[PDB]
């Protein structure tokens, strides 16, 4: 019955590329199954900054730490940072309001490295 939005944080790769697969009924998205979206953390840092203020009744997820994101040096640190974004999808996704921003939608769907907000 309800709106679902499942990422599941698959890897990583100055500005890191986090990849992931996402899973969504979403009536905003243009389908449902979307595999190895690529979204770098400036994206990310985009989208963020959009929900923060145009979503102001509702508690926003902070973002994993870009000084660790950018710092990993050991398959240690990217699993650990995997795990970050992981749980920050996790958040984002229990928040019913969040996610039928259509925002989420084109940053998920937009072309790697070209997410910027389309709503002013």
């Amino acid at each position: 019955k309800k709106y679902t939005l499942l990422a599941k944080v698959t890897g990583l790769e100055e500005n890191p590329t986090i990849i992931f697969d996402c899973s969504t009924n979403l009536p905003t998205f243009r389908k449902q199954q979307y595999k190895n979206v690529k979204k770098s953390y400036e994206e990310f840092h985009q989208l963020f900054k959009y929900l923060n203020v145009a979503i102001q009744e509702s508690f926003v997820p902070t973002l994993p730490s870009a000084y660790t994101t950018f710092g990993i040096n050991s398959e240690e640190d990217r699993m650990k940072v995997t795990r970050n974004f992981q749980l920050w999808f996790n958040r984002l996704s229990q928040d019913p309001l969040i996610i039928r921003n259509e925002e989420v939608a084109f940053f998920i769907e937009s072309d790697f490295n070209t997410y910027t907000p389309i709503n002013k």
